């Protein structure tokens, strides 16, 4: 099963905003662009600038394996945990949520030579929030999943489009002072733009095939390359040879 | 199932509006524009002037896609959860809301080789309100869902 | 809006022929290395 | 399997490549000053486990 | 049963970032790329470099 998921993004924004209080002689005051004058009595006028020109991609690839027979039903499951402590009295507990990549198949040939599935795939991920504010502490772990439940049947060595979604949007705002910002040179102290662009595309695939022979080369001679170019191989020592002499006999 | 989601905006303030107190000599003062005189005994005449003129627009298509059988019920889903703790005493439990898509549907072949279907759609995401009070750390994200169920051929 | 279609052929060109352009072009592909094909030999036999 | 043999039951492969560029409008483009203003960053992971 | 699981990566980031606060005579004050301003009133400009 495949599962592909690319990003794209933009973003500029180019521009001032006031918004401030003033006090004038202890007789009158002015303000600007606000609702509380009172508590801000004491402050100033705040000119906020922004200069921002930021680009972004992102491409995530991942793929799950598994082997069953006809007519069997497997599980693969890759999940998470998360323990949390409800501190009652009574029926106190160990309360969790769990989420990860998981399938579940059912596998059987048709009379033709194509194979027939019923899936059940979830691939969830954990969507995190502003991690300032208090709410990173506690037990609030925003999970965020994907669940689609059908029945595809694919040729042998063939494949097939399963689910999908894609989404695309562009914002644009655009503020100034009414008199003050068509000014020629001292008008752009004054206006502000902001952009938005993004383009989310996620796919699911499915791509079955029938096994006929082993492994070739064996399993415990592919292991034997990794450790040797790893650095992690101890085969060689004077110690450990006297007891995985028994488990290496092959 | 295409969901396309356009916007558009204008907005333009200009003026000044006075309200204020005022103390003459210790034994007469004015107010102008207000209820309260006597918390505000202190305080000057205030001219709060706005100056703005704003536009703004935004476009959005979103599109899942779902592939099944003939009379196969199936589901497409993307969702997401929140978790909040009651603190209670003896049936403790981990509450959660969830929103996002979600098309549930049946599809079946007529006799002219049309596709009727029986729909299920959700659509929904997340309000957001003021940021700067204390309501945005409690257990309040303001959901907002849009449901359609027909059947169409 | 809602456009149903009926499906009777599968993803030309595959599945496992799309991804591998999409890994060589974004520079994440590492069906290269010294270490990581004595294992990876087994999943990419197609 | 076989007597000797061996087969592949599970597995798992994960590829990932971001890379995100920030500036400052104008002073990120000046030739030898503009070095100050700009940002980049890159990712690159490889995942592989079998069973 | 053998469990063989490989990994890899790569990171590189370079570059600097300014955001900051001022205050200018005491009847106007200047922000940079920022939200509250207030309780950053009497800090400086920072620039996070980093390599």
């Amino acid at each position: 099963l495949w599962i592909v998921d690319l990003n794209k993004s933009d973003l500029e924004r180019l521009g001032t905003s006031w918004s401030g209080s003033i006090t004038i002689g202890d007789k009158l005051g002015v303000s600007l662009n606000q609702s509380s004058i009172s508590t801000l009595d004491g402050s100033r006028f705040i000119a906020a600038v922004n200069a921002l020109e930021e680009k972004k991609q992102a491409t995530v690839v991942s793929r799950p394996v598994l082997l069953t027979q006809e007519n069997v039903p497997a599980i693969f499951d890759n999940n998470r945990t998360f323990y949390t402590k409800l501190i009652g009295e009574r029926n106190v507990a160990l309360e969790h949520v769990t989420y990860g990549t998981m399938i579940r198949v059912l596998p059987r040939f048709s009379a033709d030579g194509q194979i027939e599935m019923s899936l059940d795939i979830e691939d969830g991920n954990d969507k995190t929030p502003q991690s300032d504010t208090t709410t990173s502490v506690d037990a609030l772990p925003e999970v965020g999943r994907t669940l689609i439940s059908t029945i595809a049947r694919v040729p042998h060595g063939k494949s097939l489009l399963v689910g999908g979604y894609t989404r695309d949007a562009n914002t644009d705002t655009v503020q100034s002072i009414p008199f003050l910002g068509k000014l020629p040179l001292i008008g752009s102290l004054f206006r502000y733009s902001s952009k938005n662009k993004s383009n989310v595309v996620r796919v699911f695939m499915i791509e079955p095939k029938e096994i006929v022979d082993p492994l070739t080369p064996d399993a415990s001679e592919s292991v034997n390359n990794i450790l040797k170019q790893s650095g992690a191989w101890s085969g060689d020592d004077k110690l450990q040879k006297w007891v995985r002499v028994y488990l290496d006999r092959g």
